[PDB]
């Protein structure tokens, strides 16, 4: 048992993904300029944007999205379950997708469609994948925290290296069809975010329906397979030794260099 | 079971300790000016300096120190073993103990025995009394390090709070019977610190026997009931989460207020 689907040196979950479709969302999937697309690096707030993009088509109505599951309303194009979907879905199509950008579609680059990137402190986006990941049956979990922690740091963990995911899609936070946000800014200012994004997409809203909006998509309303059906706690902080801390941040600082350092809102 | 022996408003080991002796330590032993005390905190580095002033005595040959175990040469007063010992002991004494102030001998207070009272980093203490004291039987010990780090902070550990330890002896520190030394100072500079020792306690050396002594006491040469045969790593920061340095930082100021600063060497 290896445990994972190594697909050109990345890491993905056993089930509900086979090569031959990654293969094929690179050199066959056909993006519709039309096309709104959320990629993140896993664990980087995927649902909450999701579901606020949802809320901004709905105008605010959260039975669809209450009804609806998160893979169905946004499939992941990189999956079995959501390739199909995607595939014979109607224009404008909403999907997500973790995928580093050297295997993203290839009719991708030569599209109009928009793109929104949310990335988060890589702190959190670890503690966050470690109690996720270790509670998700048949995939290779770790053997302990210290040991997750170091995969995490060398990108071996689902996905590959965060560092990786994040210097790759950097290049494209200039283009007009390219908004790059922060899970930070999100949650700090959901209102002002949600501005962005309306600008962004190119729509506009009726003063009630962004009261509806803000109030359906705050962190207060977001709060709401399984090896333990209980599960189904803090901060980053309270998790990270100091050692690991100093030991990250130097390792955030030699392989984050060459890009500028005010492009992460986190300290 | 309890598992602690409380007495006058502080935990002692269950064995090896009586109410009763603990009593007369405070209202009968009798202290000589002859006599030369350690006293320190559990764990801020007893042994070290036990066996810097056994090395001082012998000048240098540590055959003695090395057969004879620690309680021996320099035994608890507060123990039953060693109130004994300390007794029937001809002039001039070395003992150690870590009692608070408000439990030490009476006596003491009236006498010219010179003390030397050993600090060191509450973190490092915190660290070090856990890996011990879960290696020990008949001694109750914490559910998790998280429940041994919430002990500590309140003093509820075996003598009590270390600020409370701290705070009682601070007052004697600019008596001339009364060296106050860091566990910091001793592992940077073992010379200097040796060279302190000389003075306060009005020994001199000559030259190859100081040279012995440094070498015999180096923090190379030191390093050298068990639950766990097996252990009969790192520093606090291994250990300590972000959140609990912070939190600790927070609790260490608000009780260490009344003091300079300055007296504690650690960042
Ligand atoms: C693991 C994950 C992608 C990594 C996410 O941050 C956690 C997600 C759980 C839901 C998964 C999804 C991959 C594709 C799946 C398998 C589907 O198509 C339906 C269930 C979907
Ligand atoms: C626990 C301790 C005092 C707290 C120390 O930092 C760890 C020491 C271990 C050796 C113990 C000593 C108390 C008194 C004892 C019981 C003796 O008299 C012989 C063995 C001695």
């Amino acid at each position: 048992s290896d445990d994972f689907l190594w697909f050109e040196g990345i890491a993905f979950p056993t089930m509900g993904f086979r090569s031959e479709t990654l293969r094929k969302v690179r050199d066959e999937f056909v993006i519709r300029d039309e096309d709104v697309i959320i990629l993140t690096y896993p664990k980087s707030g995927t649902n909450w944007l999701a579901e606020i993009l949802c809320l901004m088509h709905s105008k605010g109505d959260a039975k669809w999205i209450q009804s609806v599951p998160i893979w169905e309303r946004s499939p992941w194009v990189e999956s079995e379950i959501g390739y199909t979907a995607l595939s014979e879905t109607e224009s404008p199509r909403l999907f997500s997708s973790h995928l580093p950008i050297q295997l993203f579609p290839k009719s991708f680059f030569s599209s109009k469609a928009k793109v929104i990137y949310l990335m988060r402190n890589p702190r959190d986006v670890l503690v966050s994948g470690y109690f996720f990941w270790k509670n998700m049956k048949f995939i290779k979990k770790p053997k302990s925290w210290e040991e997750y922690f170091e995969w995490f740091c060398q990108g071996t963990v689902l996905y590959g290296s965060w560092f990786d995911h994040i210097h790759g899609w950097m290049p494209m936070r200039e283009e007009k069809n390219f908004l790059l946000l922060s899970y930070e800014e999100l949650k700090q200012d959901t209102g002002r975010t949600i501005e962005k994004i309306c600008q962004f997409l190119g729509k506009t809203l009726e003063p009630e329906e962004l009261n509806l909006i803000l109030k359906n998509s705050s962190f207060q309303s977001m709060k709401e397979y399984v090896v333990d059906k209980t599960q189904l706690s803090g901060d980053w902080k309270n998790h990270f030794t100091v050692a690991q801390a100093e030991d990250f941040d130097k390792l955030f600082q030699e392989k984050m260099a060459d890009l500028p350092r005010e492009l992460f809102p986190w300290e």
